[PDB]
């Protein structure tokens, strides 16, 4: 009798029609669907719950099922006439009506405000400011090898991953400016969508390599790079496959705009939205932060286990300052984004059903995304512009 | 006691050191290797069998094992001190020790230079004074022609460098500059070839302005970043056994075999594997959309000619670049210690200057394959769409 369970009854029986052999299978499935459609029409969605029945958005909700039951009756007509392929063709029009629901009541469509209502002129400006500043500081990192170590190889790969990540900012600023109207074709929606995720993870995984490398340099003062570097680009490539698979241009009917969305299976759209959001947290923040934090306290342990003289005290704390800066910068730049992503996942799970909260997440998200790119501006100062001085202060305490 | 069986004993124990947990495993393996190295030093190879022991090539053979036993003793020193990762690092230098002119080539290089330069001259000059800066696909054509033109412009250098039996007479600064200029325009060519296949595919699957202002700089940016490890490692170094100053890939000598194997894999993945994935997927992507549309009359002749133009861009790229990357992958396996037979290593050396020429020959194919024959692809794609 629940709305979510009735859509499951509608989508499971819609699959039966596609793989049906005889007209009796189609008729049976459509009879179950007509019952579920009328039962779902009586239900009230979790979003716009405390809403009057005479309201236009509640009258539109029940109207959607009048269209749906009408399409079911046209397919039932054909099934009873013994017209299987005709009924299966008529039943395929139910998907168009089902998609008009998932982009309205299932999501923050008929909940949170439209992009036109939440458009700030500062966002495209801020995105170009971080683009030119971040692009020029990573140009220094790369050209610094020309005018002048296994660790240096990870620096270059980090600078390349950062420099290609920041190179996508002119696209998102343009896409935001045209109120989410993708004017580059659906092919570049998959390609640059994947290219973004590829270099984002390549940045985060090479940050993780640096902490493991600096830790292994502290605990053990004393071919690995020629296999770890291709492997880091391999894992970033595999982590960016769900982006290539689901990113696609789809027309948002109530906005009349072609948006580069995450075109998930409509029959399990909330499940996928919640699932992929958890993948972002675990794979992009939780797991790399476990490594970065463990390597910090791992280094912090060994420096409090060597010597405590006054001359070697200054040298010890400056190594710890460089060590605490790589963990704090990663948290400040990526924690706001993953907090909003975890809250977003709870909204798809049905935990958060407040449009006030969901609206906060929507307007905060373009800013939280910018801090993620801002981490690529910080990396030159954390690793390249310190690596030359971190090495001599680590050899001083070791002697 | 056989030389082949002693090298098998040396290679099997190297696999033990890599996967060793404790210093005793490393010490045990190196003790078996020191025995196998001294036993192999006493053996005479099948080649240069009927050769005097006082001969320089016989003294060099036994000298190679004196270097090999030396590195084993340096590793045994660390293993006995309880330095596992240090001993495993020292034992990896044993691989470097284990791995240890045609007049037609400079002529052929100048033939491809003048033919390729003149075919890209007709394309560059066409776009400016006899056409215009309109259309999006035409912008990639011009950038491809510029990248090809500048790539073919380096052929007089490699022909001269080959003529002086690899004696770089231009200074170590131009070894880094033209070395990177070569790689820059090589990747700029391959990446704009990749753009063309993605553009033609997007024109087929979606028959219905901004994208060009962003992609052209992004492609040249990725070309500059791909040619940086070239600028950092290419340098002039004296090759003692040839007595010549060669413009080589000056990797750290203590870590030369790992770097040579690593950068060879970079060439295959970034310069052939990844771009070929795009070119092949866009071909079968186009091939899919045309075959699902039922053609049978005049439209069938129109459909197959579009497929002929489509199959020509993937086949030309494979014919011109696959020989080079096959030899590069085999070269990488030789540095990894996979390929031990010097006969196939000698084949790579003489087959490499020819395989490099086919790479430049792809820049002779691109003007015909996209600007000239590719102009009909525009008219014949709108005919099947209508
Ligand atoms: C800082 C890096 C970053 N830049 C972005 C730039 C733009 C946008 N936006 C929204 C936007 C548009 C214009 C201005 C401002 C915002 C988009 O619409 C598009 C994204 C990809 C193609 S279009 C989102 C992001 C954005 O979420 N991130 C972070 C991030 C987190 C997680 C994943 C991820 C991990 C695992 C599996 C799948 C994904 C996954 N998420 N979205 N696609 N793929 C990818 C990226
Ligand atoms: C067709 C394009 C091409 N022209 C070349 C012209 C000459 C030579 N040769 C050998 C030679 C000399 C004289 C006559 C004939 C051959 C050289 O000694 C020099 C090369 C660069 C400065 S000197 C090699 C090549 C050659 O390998 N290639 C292909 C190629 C493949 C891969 C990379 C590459 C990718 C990623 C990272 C690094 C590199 C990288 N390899 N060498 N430096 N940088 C660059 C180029």
């Amino acid at each position: 009798a629940d709305l979510e369970d009735n859509w499951e009854t509608l989508n499971d029986n819609l699959k039966v029609i596609e793989k049906a052999d005889n007209a009796a299978q189609v008729k049976d499935a459509l009879t179950k669907m007509r019952a579920a459609a009328l039962d779902a029409q009586k239900a009230t969605p979790p979003k716009l719950e405390d809403k009057s029945p005479d309201s236009p958005e509640m009258k539109d909700f029940r109207h959607g099922f009048d269209i749906l039951v009408g399409q079911i009756d046209d397919a039932l007509k054909l099934a009873n006439e013994g017209k299987v392929k005709e009924a299966q063709a008529a039943a395929e029009q139910l998907k168009t009506t089902r998609n008009a629901y998932i982009q309205k009541y299932l999501g923050s469509g008929s909940c949170s405000q439209k992009p036109s209502d939440k458009h700030l002129d500062a966002i495209p400006i801020l995105y170009y400011i971080i683009f030119v500043i971040g692009f020029l500081v990573n140009i220094v990192v790369v050209t610094l090898f020309c005018c002048q170590k296994v660790s240096s190889i990870y620096i270059f790969n980090l600078a390349v991953a950062d420099l290609l990540l920041l190179a996508t900012l002119p696209l998102w600023a343009t896409y935001y400016s045209y109120r989410y109207d993708w004017l580059f074709g659906p092919v570049m929606c998959k390609v640059f969508g994947s290219f973004l995720t590829l270099n984002m993870f390549a940045s985060i995984f090479f940050i993780t390599c640096m902490s493991v490398d600096r830790y292994q340099s502290v605990i053990y003062p004393f071919w690995q790079a020629s296999y770890i570097v291709p492997l880091v680009w391999c894992m970033a490539c595999l982590s960016s496959l769900p982006t290539f698979y689901f990113r696609d241009v789809r027309t948002i009917e109530y906005l009349g705009v072609n948006a580069c969305i995450m075109a998930f299976p409509p029959e399990k759209y909330a499940q996928w939205s919640a699932g992929i959001a958890l993948m972002k947290n675990i794979l992009g923040f939780i797991i790399p932060l476990i490594f970065i934090a463990t390597c910090y306290f791992g280094i912090r342990k060994h420096l409090l286990k060597t010597n405590s003289y006054g001359k070697n005290r200054i040298t010890r704390d400056q190594v710890l300052k460089m060590a605490a800066a790589v963990v704090l910068a990663f948290i400040i730049c990526w924690l706001p984004f993953h907090v909003l992503t975890f809250l977003d996942a709870l909204a798809w799970m049905g935990v958060i059903n407040s449009c006030e909260v969901i609206a906060v997440i929507d307007l905060a998200l373009p800013f939280a995304i910018l801090l993620g790119f801002t981490n690529s501006c910080v990396n030159p100062f954390l690793y390249c512009f310190v690596g030359n001085r971190f090495q001599q202060k680590l050899r001083s305490v070791f002697r």
